[PDB]
Protein backbone atom coordinates (compact mmCIF):
# COMPACT_ATOMS: atom_id res chain seq x y z
CA UNK A 1 0.00 0.00 0.00
CA UNK A 2 3.04 2.23 0.48
CA UNK A 3 3.32 3.60 -2.20
CA UNK A 4 -0.07 4.06 -3.48
CA UNK A 5 -1.11 6.16 -0.44
CA UNK A 6 2.23 8.36 -0.48
CA UNK A 7 1.33 8.87 -4.41
CA UNK A 8 -2.19 9.49 -3.25
CA UNK A 9 -0.84 12.38 -0.64
CA UNK A 10 1.47 13.96 -3.36
CA UNK A 11 -1.38 13.95 -6.08
CA UNK A 12 -3.84 15.13 -3.46
CA UNK A 13 -0.65 18.01 -2.18
CA UNK A 14 0.05 19.57 -5.90
CA UNK A 15 -4.18 20.04 -5.79
CA UNK A 16 -3.47 22.44 -3.47
CA UNK A 17 -3.59 26.05 -4.47
CA UNK A 18 -1.60 28.97 -2.86
CA UNK A 19 -3.65 29.73 0.26
CA UNK A 20 -4.29 25.62 0.87
CA UNK A 21 -1.06 25.12 0.66
CA UNK A 22 0.35 27.46 3.51
CA UNK A 23 -2.57 26.09 5.52
CA UNK A 24 -2.34 22.51 4.85
CA UNK A 25 1.83 22.91 5.36
CA UNK A 26 2.05 23.82 8.83
CA UNK A 27 -1.50 22.11 10.44
CA UNK A 28 -0.47 20.42 13.34
CA UNK A 29 3.08 20.92 13.02
CA UNK A 30 5.48 21.31 15.89
CA UNK A 31 6.33 25.39 15.47
CA UNK A 32 16.10 29.26 15.58
CA UNK A 33 17.06 27.26 12.27
CA UNK A 34 14.69 24.86 11.15
CA UNK A 35 17.90 22.46 10.59
CA UNK A 36 19.09 22.83 13.93
CA UNK A 37 15.51 21.94 15.16
CA UNK A 38 15.80 18.68 13.52
CA UNK A 39 18.73 17.33 13.95
CA UNK A 40 18.42 18.60 17.02
CA UNK A 41 14.95 16.44 17.57
CA UNK A 42 16.47 13.33 16.21
CA UNK A 43 19.46 13.84 18.87
CA UNK A 44 17.41 14.10 21.71
CA UNK A 45 15.38 11.02 21.29
CA UNK A 46 18.54 8.78 20.64
CA UNK A 47 18.34 8.91 16.95
CA UNK A 48 21.95 9.53 16.33
CA UNK A 49 25.01 9.22 18.53
CA UNK A 50 27.00 12.28 17.41
CA UNK A 51 30.51 12.07 18.06
CA UNK A 52 34.62 11.78 16.94
CA UNK A 53 35.02 12.71 13.00
CA UNK A 54 31.18 13.53 11.83
CA UNK A 55 30.38 13.89 8.30
CA UNK A 56 27.85 16.58 7.08
CA UNK A 57 27.13 15.99 3.32
CA UNK A 58 24.99 18.33 1.56
CA UNK A 59 25.46 20.94 4.53
CA UNK A 60 24.14 24.25 2.70
CA UNK A 61 24.29 27.09 5.46
CA UNK A 62 25.36 24.72 7.64
CA UNK A 63 23.22 24.58 10.37
CA UNK A 64 23.80 20.77 11.12
CA UNK A 65 27.54 20.75 11.35
CA UNK A 66 26.73 23.96 13.46
CA UNK A 67 24.54 21.90 15.59
CA UNK A 68 26.89 18.63 15.96
CA UNK A 69 30.34 20.85 16.44
CA UNK A 70 28.54 21.95 19.50
CA UNK A 71 28.08 18.18 21.19
CA UNK A 72 30.49 16.45 23.99
CA UNK A 73 31.76 13.79 22.18
CA UNK A 74 32.07 15.31 18.78
CA UNK A 75 36.08 15.96 18.03
CA UNK A 76 35.37 17.72 14.47
CA UNK A 77 33.06 18.23 12.06
CA UNK A 78 34.15 18.03 8.26
CA UNK A 79 31.19 19.71 6.29
CA UNK A 80 30.67 19.32 2.63
CA UNK A 81 27.84 21.07 -0.26
CA UNK A 82 27.79 21.66 -4.38
CA UNK A 83 27.17 25.71 -2.87
CA UNK A 84 27.23 26.49 -6.88
CA UNK A 85 24.41 28.90 -8.42
CA UNK A 86 21.39 28.56 -6.36
CA UNK A 87 22.62 26.76 -3.56
CA UNK A 88 23.56 26.86 -0.35
CA UNK A 89 26.38 28.24 0.54
CA UNK A 90 27.93 27.61 4.13
CA UNK A 91 26.82 30.83 6.11
CA UNK A 92 30.14 31.33 9.01
CA UNK A 93 29.10 32.15 12.75
CA UNK A 94 30.92 32.86 15.83
CA UNK A 95 28.75 30.20 17.92
CA UNK A 96 30.24 27.55 20.10
CA UNK A 97 32.23 24.91 18.58
CA UNK A 98 32.75 26.84 14.85
CA UNK A 99 36.37 26.01 15.11
CA UNK A 100 36.07 22.75 14.93
CA UNK A 101 34.26 22.69 11.23
CA UNK A 102 35.55 22.70 8.24
CA UNK A 103 33.44 23.39 5.69
CA UNK A 104 34.20 22.84 2.12
CA UNK A 105 31.96 24.32 -0.74
CA UNK A 106 32.19 23.09 -4.69
CA UNK A 107 32.22 19.45 -3.91
CA UNK A 108 29.28 17.02 -5.43
CA UNK A 109 29.38 14.51 -2.37
CA UNK A 110 27.57 11.54 -4.87
CA UNK A 111 31.33 11.57 -6.29
CA UNK A 112 33.10 12.13 -3.28
CA UNK A 113 35.76 8.95 -1.97
CA UNK A 114 33.91 8.05 1.65
CA UNK A 115 36.98 8.93 4.20
CA UNK A 116 37.07 7.73 8.10
CA UNK A 117 33.90 8.72 10.46
CA UNK A 118 32.13 7.72 13.18
CA UNK A 119 29.28 9.51 12.35
CA UNK A 120 27.35 10.11 8.84
CA UNK A 121 25.09 12.87 8.29
CA UNK A 122 22.79 13.65 5.65
CA UNK A 123 20.07 16.03 4.85
CA UNK A 124 20.28 15.73 1.07
CA UNK A 125 16.94 16.21 -0.94
CA UNK A 126 15.00 19.14 -2.11
CA UNK A 127 10.98 18.75 -2.74
CA UNK A 128 10.15 18.04 -6.51
CA UNK A 129 6.14 18.19 -7.27
CA UNK A 130 7.10 14.88 -9.35
CA UNK A 131 7.58 12.07 -7.04
CA UNK A 132 9.38 9.41 -9.77
CA UNK A 133 11.87 12.38 -9.32
CA UNK A 134 12.15 12.50 -5.75
CA UNK A 135 12.86 8.65 -5.60
CA UNK A 136 15.49 9.08 -8.13
CA UNK A 137 17.13 11.51 -6.43
CA UNK A 138 16.58 9.74 -2.94
CA UNK A 139 17.69 6.40 -4.35
CA UNK A 140 21.04 8.40 -5.36
CA UNK A 141 21.52 9.39 -1.53
CA UNK A 142 20.98 6.17 -0.29
CA UNK A 143 23.73 4.24 -2.82
CA UNK A 144 26.33 6.86 -1.72
CA UNK A 145 25.18 6.70 1.77
CA UNK A 146 25.84 2.80 1.79
CA UNK A 147 29.03 3.23 0.42
CA UNK A 148 30.21 5.44 3.57
CA UNK A 149 28.60 3.08 6.20
CA UNK A 150 30.43 0.10 4.43
CA UNK A 151 33.29 1.67 4.83
CA UNK A 152 32.62 2.77 8.07
CA UNK A 153 31.50 0.08 10.14
CA UNK A 154 29.77 0.62 12.87
CA UNK A 155 29.42 4.54 12.38
CA UNK A 156 26.31 5.98 13.53
CA UNK A 157 24.19 7.85 10.92
CA UNK A 158 20.72 10.48 10.11
CA UNK A 159 20.31 10.79 6.39
CA UNK A 160 17.54 12.08 4.89
CA UNK A 161 14.74 10.08 2.94
CA UNK A 162 12.97 12.56 0.80
CA UNK A 163 10.55 10.26 -0.77
CA UNK A 164 10.14 7.37 1.49
CA UNK A 165 7.26 5.74 -0.09
CA UNK A 166 8.51 5.18 -3.95
CA UNK A 167 8.81 1.08 -4.09
CA UNK A 168 12.34 1.09 -4.74
CA UNK A 169 13.49 3.53 -1.94
CA UNK A 170 11.32 1.32 0.47
CA UNK A 171 13.45 -1.81 -0.88
CA UNK A 172 16.58 0.17 -0.73
CA UNK A 173 15.88 0.82 2.99
CA UNK A 174 15.15 -2.15 3.93
CA UNK A 175 18.74 -3.57 2.44
CA UNK A 176 20.41 -0.60 4.44
CA UNK A 177 18.24 -1.49 7.66
CA UNK A 178 19.78 -5.59 6.74
CA UNK A 179 23.33 -4.22 6.14
CA UNK A 180 23.65 -1.61 8.88
CA UNK A 181 20.61 -2.09 11.14
CA UNK A 182 18.66 1.45 12.24
CA UNK A 183 15.32 2.87 11.19
CA UNK A 184 13.50 5.17 9.49
CA UNK A 185 11.76 8.05 11.21
CA UNK A 186 9.63 10.94 10.68
CA UNK A 187 9.90 14.37 12.77
CA UNK A 188 7.08 15.89 14.14
CA UNK A 189 8.58 19.48 13.07
CA UNK A 190 8.37 18.56 9.26
CA UNK A 191 6.10 19.92 7.90
CA UNK A 192 3.14 18.65 6.22
CA UNK A 193 4.30 19.37 2.67
CA UNK A 194 6.78 17.39 2.60
CA UNK A 195 6.99 13.38 3.26
CA UNK A 196 10.55 13.44 4.61
CA UNK A 197 11.87 10.27 7.16
CA UNK A 198 15.41 10.28 8.42
CA UNK A 199 16.93 6.76 8.62
CA UNK A 200 18.75 6.87 11.62
CA UNK A 201 21.19 4.46 13.54
CA UNK A 202 19.68 4.81 17.25
CA UNK A 203 16.30 4.04 16.33
CA UNK A 204 15.21 0.37 15.34
CA UNK A 205 11.88 -0.01 13.58
CA UNK A 206 9.33 -1.40 11.17
CA UNK A 207 10.29 1.07 8.19
CA UNK A 208 7.30 0.32 5.85
CA UNK A 209 4.96 0.71 8.66
CA UNK A 210 6.27 3.46 9.77
CA UNK A 211 6.00 5.11 6.57
CA UNK A 212 2.68 4.17 5.91
CA UNK A 213 1.50 5.25 9.25
CA UNK A 214 3.00 8.94 7.61
CA UNK A 215 1.09 8.54 4.37
CA UNK A 216 -2.34 8.27 6.57
CA UNK A 217 -1.24 11.30 9.23
CA UNK A 218 -0.39 13.42 6.64
CA UNK A 219 -3.97 12.21 4.16
CA UNK A 220 -6.25 12.83 7.37
CA UNK A 221 -4.42 16.25 8.25
CA UNK A 222 -5.35 17.37 4.27
CA UNK A 223 -9.15 16.26 5.27
C1 LIG B 1 19.23 22.54 2.13
S1 LIG B 1 20.66 21.64 2.81
C2 LIG B 1 19.83 20.77 4.15
C3 LIG B 1 19.82 21.69 5.37
C4 LIG B 1 21.09 21.61 6.21
N1 LIG B 1 21.17 20.30 6.93
C5 LIG B 1 21.12 22.77 7.21
O1 LIG B 1 20.93 22.53 8.41
O2 LIG B 1 21.31 23.96 6.87
C6 LIG B 1 20.79 20.37 1.53
C7 LIG B 1 21.96 20.80 0.64
O3 LIG B 1 22.49 19.72 -0.08
C8 LIG B 1 23.10 20.26 -1.24
N2 LIG B 1 23.33 19.24 -2.25
C9 LIG B 1 22.39 18.65 -3.06
N3 LIG B 1 22.99 17.75 -3.84
C10 LIG B 1 24.31 17.76 -3.52
C11 LIG B 1 25.40 17.04 -4.01
N4 LIG B 1 25.27 16.15 -4.98
N5 LIG B 1 26.64 17.26 -3.45
C12 LIG B 1 26.82 18.18 -2.46
N6 LIG B 1 25.76 18.92 -1.96
C13 LIG B 1 24.53 18.69 -2.52
C14 LIG B 1 22.14 21.36 -1.71
O4 LIG B 1 22.84 22.43 -2.31
C15 LIG B 1 21.53 21.83 -0.40
O5 LIG B 1 22.07 23.06 -0.01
Amino acid sequence: SAPTLGEIWKRKLNQLDAKEFMAYRRRFVVEVSRGTAKLAWIDERGGVELKGTVVDLGCGRGSWSYYAASQPNVREVKAYTLGTSGHEKPRLVETFGWNLITFKSKVDVTKMEPFQADTVLCDIGESNPTAAVEASRTLTVLNVISRWLEYNQGCGFCVKVLNPYSCDVLEALMKMQARFGGGLIRVPLSRNSTHEMYFVSGIKNNIMGNVTAVSRQLLKRME
